[PDB]
């Protein structure tokens, strides 16, 4: 039912995919101890933040691995190309965890925000339903990515429609909330807010990529896609999130953020 099944692959295409999707593991495991280490300098109050790219790092890394391993276990090398097997790979867990792991970077975002309460829980509360909103209509989506290319762009739609929605949610509280923000970093949140722009368009233009390249180079660029945005989306907003709250940590007297930062 997904365009993956519908070729052979050369070798160099099926090594390529193979090694994105391993590298993503390395850099999202990498990455996990990083968050791990650096928590310890958070503040009480932002620690949750950093605490939560550990469980974004370990849902992309874990689906990740298991497509990597997927990819081997579907295909095998048959007279000269790599064929499809008895066992299929599909896109389909990468939408289920997003399910999962956008809550976590929104939650995250909304932490260092300075959201409190139930501004926290209400705002907490429409984005994740937005998000699941755009998640699901999606995953639909993608189900009718080889018979029913009419279903994959209306449901497309209805899903950027839950994109364009949340963003507006998120930027009215970034741009709300910026005065909030201590040592510097209502400057730097909004880096934060054009940097998931970025990322988080990459994914529907690897969802549109069979409609526009219908063939296993597409499915190359898929790939090529997702690792971008899955990079650009978890760990590097990763990243900048954490930076974000020892900065404000220290800003606020806490001495082991003042440490690590005059530190280095
Ligand atoms: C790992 C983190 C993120 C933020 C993944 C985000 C995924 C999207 C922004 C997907 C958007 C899509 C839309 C708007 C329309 C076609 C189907 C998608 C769900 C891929
Ligand atoms: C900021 C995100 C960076 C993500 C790193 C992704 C790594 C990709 C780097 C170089 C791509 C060029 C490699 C050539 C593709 C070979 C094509 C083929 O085998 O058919
Ligand atoms: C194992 C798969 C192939 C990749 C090999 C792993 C080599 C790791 C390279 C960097 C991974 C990205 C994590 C970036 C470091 C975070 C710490 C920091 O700079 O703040
Ligand atoms: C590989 C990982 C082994 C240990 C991982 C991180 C050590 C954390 C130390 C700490 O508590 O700050
Ligand atoms: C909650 C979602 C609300 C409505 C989404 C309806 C539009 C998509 C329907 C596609 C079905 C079809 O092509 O038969
Ligand atoms: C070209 C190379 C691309 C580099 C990719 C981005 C690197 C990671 C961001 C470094 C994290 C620090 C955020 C900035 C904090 C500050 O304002 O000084
Ligand atoms: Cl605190
Ligand atoms: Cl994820």
């Amino acid at each position: 039912k997904n365009i993956e099944s519908l070729f052979d692959y050369s070798a160099g295409q099926f090594e390529f995919i193979d090694h994105l999707l391993t590298m993503g593991v390395g850099v999202h495991f990498a990455a996990l101890i990083f968050f791990l280490v650096v928590s310890q300098f958070v503040a009480p109050k932002y620690r949750i933040a950093t605490a939560l790219s550990c469980i974004v790092m370990v849902s992309a890394g874990l689906i990740l691995n298991s497509q990597a391993v997927m990819w081997t276990d579907a295909y095998a090398y048959v007279d000269g190309s790599y064929q499809l097997q008895d066992l299929t790979f599909s896109n389909g867990y990468r939408y289920v965890n997003w399910m999962a792991t956008i809550p976590c970077l929104l939650l995250q975002l909304l932490i260092v925000l300075n959201l409190k309460g139930k501004e926290l829980f209400s705002t907490a509360t429409w984005l994740i339903l937005a998000a699941w909103g755009m998640i699901i209509t999606g995953y639909v989506g993608q189900l009718y990515e080889v018979d029913d290319i009419a279903q994959l762009m209306i449901w497309g739609a209805v899903s950027t429609a839950f994109f364009v929605v949340m963003n507006w949610i998120v930027g009215t509280k970034i741009f709300k909330n910026r005065a909030t923000m201590l040592g510097g970093t209502d400057s730097t949140i909004t880096k934060v807010f054009w940097l998931m722009m970025f990322a988080w368009t990459l994914y529907p233009i690897a969802y549109l990529v069979p409609a526009f390249m219908n063939n296993a180079d597409g499915v190359v660029l898929r790939q090529l896609l997702f690792t971008i945005a899955d990079i650009s989306s978890k760990v590097i907003y990763g990243l900048m999130i954490t930076y974000i709250a020892i900065q404000q940590s220290a800003a606020a007297g806490y001495v082991p953020a003042q440490q690590a930062l005059g530190r280095i």
